[PDB]
């Protein structure tokens, strides 16, 4: 079974720490943390073609990409960035991000499928590592 699914979060570490290092102020961090507690995550995968929708009441992100072909999205803190996703295996994709404008910490994300049917999202901003684990429902 591939990345396709409706994914439900079961673990999170260091989400607020991630927003902190990206310069998001306390009140905005509190809104984002509240929204991130209960996201709806939709992934449709066809080979290298991906649709990923992460939706909360206050902020929804939808990206369409092909692994290996560059695209524009936002960083986790809403900064426009150039993205490129590569395979590290059939079960792990790694995305390197470059800001369009301004200055800021180096950002990246990884999505990995475990043999036990979990999805692990890793988001980094310089030193800081945020891990979110999802299961299908
Ligand atoms: C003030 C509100 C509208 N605001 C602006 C600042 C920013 C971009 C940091 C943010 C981020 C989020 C947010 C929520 C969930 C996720 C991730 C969820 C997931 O992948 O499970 C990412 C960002 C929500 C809300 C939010």
């Amino acid at each position: 079974p591939n990345f396709s699914g409706n994914w439900k979060i079961i673990r999170s570490e260091n989400f607020e720490e991630l927003l902190k290092v990206l310069g998001v102020n306390v009140m905005l961090r509190k809104i984002a943390v509240a929204a991130a507690s209960k996201p709806a995550v939709e992934i449709k995968q066809e080979g290298d073609t991906f649709y990923i929708k992460t939706s909360t009441t206050v902020r929804t992100t939808e990206i369409n990409f092909k692994v290996g072909e560059e695209f524009e999205e936002q960083t986790v803190d809403g900064r426009p960035c150039k993205s490129l996703v590569k395979w590290e295996s059939e079960n792990k994709m790694v995305c390197e991000q470059k800001l369009l404008k301004g200055e800021g910490p180096k950002t990246s994300w990884t999505r990995e499928l475990t043999n036990d049917g979990e999805l692990i999202l890793t988001m980094t901003a310089d030193d800081v590592v945020c891990t979110r684990v999802y299961v299908r429902e």
